[PDB]
């Protein structure tokens, strides 16, 4: 992506946004019980362990993009996915202003936690304040919408989260982009039974994995996949897509029965941003922070995928092409060996960084033994093979639980990695156990026992 042009909010009628400057991160109770490498991303230019300019490195991640056409391959691509996603037979219907709110089936309501974006973030109005679970009141958000309209600039702000001591001397810090709450409301009005319709078929006739829940889902993985696997990670993926991959996208839901309202695409691919007391205006890439992220950053993973397989491969049967994406993250395979190295050297054609998977040196052979989805391995479980655990690794878990934004909310981080530790067997989970309650906290949580964890998986099933 590329910053067209910058300058002061003032000169073109925008109010300053005042952003924390304190991360909300701290050391926990488990703090020195647990090994941990990762601390708060740079806040701010003040921060004692910066080794270059702030606002240079956090704005670093623009470079220009290196295609605006869609060539035959993406159009063949596109054809491929759109075709596949056709046999789900997707509402195209808009969704209701109500249920745009508050959920309905395969889409849960608006995050109260989020951001609300401008003009809402420098009016001093929160959500909360629009909106009531037990009410369903469309009537504020809708003299909301008719008074502020749409494509309202997005609030940009750097991400409180942990970061490897590099990326923090190097202000490496990730931004988000927050979208108006006005947005967010109109694409989920206009793209929700899509949204709702992924999230109910995750696998690979939709070749996303948005919606799932791991403990289930791993089990179905390698039945939907072909011999072959490969799989590669990507550098700087949303904002390396070029404006093509949007107009790619745009064609694909044109072509399943949303051409309707495409033009919100435009919106995500060149848009308007706030950051403090500038105001900026960005061409290509994906914004962290808008309704459908996810699921578009998925949809157009297919379509690269599905290109670079057509540019490198000619006469590759895409019907035997079986991936799952989640954003950037993906696990594909194909009845037949394939070279993610040459692949990686298409997608640098267009725009795209590909690398070895999970920083591996190299592109070595990809098997279930090493691959990972979404940091989780996969392995079988020890009694019952079918039943696939999905296996996050304890050092994650570790570098999380040294530190919480929030003592009330203990119990739940806590409890939530004890589901994800525990498929690491129960030696490991009971070694886990113990260090937490080796401090006055810890032994004061309702935590779960492994036969406890182990029967529920197998009765979930």
């Amino acid at each position: 992506a590329e910053i067209q042009w910058m300058r002061p909010s003032k000169e073109v009628g925008y109010p300053i946004i005042n952003a924390p400057s304190k991360t909300k991160l701290e050391p926990s109770a488990f703090h020195y019980v647990f090994e941990g490498v990762k601390e708060p991303a740079v806040l701010t230019k003040n921060d004692p362990r910066l080794k270059t300019d702030f606002e240079e490195a956090i704005f670093s991640k623009y470079v220009g993009n290196k295609i605006t056409e869609v060539d035959e391959y993406m159009k063949e691509a596109v054809d491929h996915y759109a075709g596949q996603l056709m046999s789900l037979d997707i509402n195209t219907e808009q969704m209701c202003l109500e249920d745009a709110m508050y959920g309905t089936d395969g889409l849960e309501a608006l995050d109260l936690s989020t951001s609300a974006g401008y003009p809402y973030v420098a009016m001093g109005k929160k959500k909360r304040d629009i909106l009531n679970k037990q009410t369903r009141d469309t009537k504020e958000m809708q003299k909301l919408l008719d008074t502020y309209g749409i494509n309202l600039p997005l609030v940009t702000y750097v991400k409180d989260e942990l970061r490897s001591k590099t990326k923090v001397e190097q202000g490496k810090s990730r931004l988000i982009e927050a979208s108006s709450l006005n947005d967010s409301v109109a694409m989920r009005m206009a793209f929700g039974n899509l949204y709702a319709a992924f999230h109910k078929n995750p696998g690979v006739i939709t070749g996303s994995a948005v919606g799932c829940d791991p403990d289930l889902f791993w089990s179905k993985i390698p039945v939907l996949m072909e011999e072959k696997l490969f799989a590669f990670d990507y550098t700087g993926y949303d904002a390396s897509l070029s404006p093509a991959w949007f107009e790619a996208l745009k064609m694909v839901l044109e072509k399943i029965g949303f051409g309707d309202r495409v033009d919100y695409i435009d919106y995500l691919n060149h848009s308007h941003h706030l950051y403090k007391n500038k105001t900026y205006c960005v061409k290509g890439g994906m914004p962290s922070g808008c309704s459908g992220t996810s699921i578009f950053n998925s949809m157009i993973n297919n379509l690269i995928i599905r290109t670079l397989l057509l540019k490198t491969y000619k006469g590759i049967d895409l019907d035997h092409l079986k991936m799952i994406a989640y954003g950037d993250d993906v696990i594909a395979s194909y009845p037949h060996e394939v070279d993610a190295s040459l692949l990686a050297q298409s997608g640098k054609d267009y725009g795209l960084t590909m690398t070895p998977a999970d920083k591996s040196a190299t592109f070595e052979t990809v098997t279930w033994e090493n691959v990972t989805f979404l940091k989780r391995f996969f392995r079988a479980d020890e009694k019952y093979p079918f039943l696939i655990h999905p296996v996050m690794p304890m050092k994650e878990i570790h570098e999380s639980i040294r530190w919480t934004k929030d003592p009330r909310n203990t119990q739940d981080h806590v409890r939530s990695l004890c589901l994800l530790a525990w498929h690491n067997g129960e030696e490991e989970y009971n070694k886990f156990l113990a260090k937490i309650r080796s401090v006055p906290i810890g032994r004061a949580l309702d935590l779960p026992e492994y036969s406890t964890l182990y029967d529920r998986w197998l009765d979930s099933f």
